[PDB]
């Protein structure tokens, strides 16, 4: 199997795929909030589900959208950085720690966001998860630059 | 050519690249709607195109932005999942069906969204396209986990 | 090192990683604008930083969010397209020019957006950066199609 291409790759693929699934969960939650609170973004949706007055914004829907957007701002770069980083021959344990800190930090971020936890819990989880990303980005820069 | 690395890869690259181009088309449409309806997001844009009153929201522009955002929420994960999945030695026909269902579902989604088709047509296309993504995600999880 | 897999790859990884870092910079700027202008998206954030009246929108924050969103609409597809393109054996110089035009165009875009430069400077930088992306997308299409 081509998952064996590098020692850190299986760990990366596990964490990344779990995070993609976590984003899918956020999308499902968003839909449920829209349906249960009757807050739709489109008139065609609202008309099917009770009338035009239900094409409206809702604070909980907006919160779900913010969590999903923050995921797109952070998890998508990780998908790129972590994949490339897996092929740079990092220490296996060190690589696992990068991926695990990101995974735990991002899951905690979504819990803090959707659960409306007190500040600065969410902000802290964002920063903690960004640390391994910054680390990987720098390592990739050095490897790329030295092969120019 | 390195497109021959795995039997499913060419099909994946065809569908993915078509979907990226489809997102570029949505961006172009959005710009055209802004210009034709004179609804700009920035005062500097509005001042060049008729005056400050044209820095304003428009329902059609907002709809275009929602379609593009939904694309980012779904197509970007597919770019990751489908690429990895291509290297897990899936049955070629089964892989093609995953990619084709996603491609058709997503093109239909954009048509349903921008064309303002009645509910739940758009919602159905979203769910149909998510099915192969969920399938690939699970398969990657198993492959990654078993190589830990 | 696996950065040597193709002659264009190191250049791609350098430009892509710089652009990811540039997006991280936009996120940091956004946070600074929120804190300094006291414009938070969440009541929990506002309550920690002065009171509920600071859960409010701000034009500079919204501008930062637009720049970041435009980055997600353009840089993320480049991460995919440029990676695949690196493995299609393009002329090394031609590949470098694709990556450099994208890098310069996107950095200029962020400067034009956040710096509130007169129209159509930002629009021009967007279009200039999209050119190499369109070029790579077409080249990938041909390579993928011919291997079907
Ligand atoms: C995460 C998504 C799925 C979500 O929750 N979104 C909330 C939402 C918003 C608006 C609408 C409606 F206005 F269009 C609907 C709706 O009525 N959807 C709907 N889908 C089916 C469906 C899908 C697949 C299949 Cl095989 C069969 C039936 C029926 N109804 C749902
Ligand atoms: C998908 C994009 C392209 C789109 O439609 N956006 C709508 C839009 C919004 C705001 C503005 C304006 F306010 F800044 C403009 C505008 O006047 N753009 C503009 N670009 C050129 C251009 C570009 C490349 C080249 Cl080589 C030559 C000339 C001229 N004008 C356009
Ligand atoms: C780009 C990000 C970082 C940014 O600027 N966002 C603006 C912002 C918005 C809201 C809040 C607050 F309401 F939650 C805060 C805030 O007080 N954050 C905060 N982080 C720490 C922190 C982080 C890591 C560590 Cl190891 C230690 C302490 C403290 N305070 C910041
Ligand atoms: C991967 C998806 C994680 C979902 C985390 C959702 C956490 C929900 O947490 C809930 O939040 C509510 C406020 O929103 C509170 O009223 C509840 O006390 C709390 O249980
Ligand atoms: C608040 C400041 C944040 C700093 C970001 C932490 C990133 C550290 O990243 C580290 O950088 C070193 C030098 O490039 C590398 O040698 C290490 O491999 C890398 O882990
Ligand atoms: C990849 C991009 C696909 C573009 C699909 C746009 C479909 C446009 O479809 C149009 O929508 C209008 C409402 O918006 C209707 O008034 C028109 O009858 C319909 O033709
Ligand atoms: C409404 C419920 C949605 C279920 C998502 C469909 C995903 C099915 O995906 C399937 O999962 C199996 C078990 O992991 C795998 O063996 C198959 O290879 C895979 O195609
Ligand atoms: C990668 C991040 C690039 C940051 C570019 C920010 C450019 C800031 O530029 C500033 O913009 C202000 C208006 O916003 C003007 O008042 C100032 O004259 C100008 O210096
Ligand atoms: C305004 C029109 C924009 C056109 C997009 C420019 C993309 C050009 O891209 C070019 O396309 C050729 C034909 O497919 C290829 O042979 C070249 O390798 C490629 O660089
Ligand atoms: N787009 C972000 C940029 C900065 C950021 O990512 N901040 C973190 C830590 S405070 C966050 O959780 N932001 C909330 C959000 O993006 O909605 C924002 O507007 O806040
Ligand atoms: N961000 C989405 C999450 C759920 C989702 O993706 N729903 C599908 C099917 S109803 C959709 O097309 N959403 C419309 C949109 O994202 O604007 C939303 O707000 O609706
Ligand atoms: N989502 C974009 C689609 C078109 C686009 O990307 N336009 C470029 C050139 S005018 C841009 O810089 N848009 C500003 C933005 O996305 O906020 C929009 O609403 O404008």
């Amino acid at each position: 199997s081509l998952v064996m291409s590098s020692p850190a790759l299986p760990a990366f693929l596990l964490c990344s795929t779990l995070l993609v699934i976590k984003m899918y969960v956020v999308a499902i939650i968003t839909g449920q909030v829209r349906l249960r609170k009757k807050a739709f973004a489109n008139p065609e949706d609202a008309l099917r589900h009770g009338g035009p007055q239900y094409c409206r914004s809702d604070p909980d829907v907006e919160r779900c959208l913010r969590a999903h957007r923050n995921d797109m701002e952070t998890i998508y770069p990780f998908l790129f950085l972590g994949f490339v980083y897996s092929f740079l021959g990092p220490n296996p344990f060190v690589a696992w720690m990068h991926f695990l800190v990101f995974l735990v930090g991002r899951v905690a971020h979504t819990v803090a966001y959707l659960g409306k936890l007190r500040a600065p819990i969410r902000s802290v989880t964002y920063t903690l998860a960004q640390l391994p990303c910054a680390s990987m980005a720098l390592q990739i820069l050095w490897e790329a630059a030295r092969h120019l």
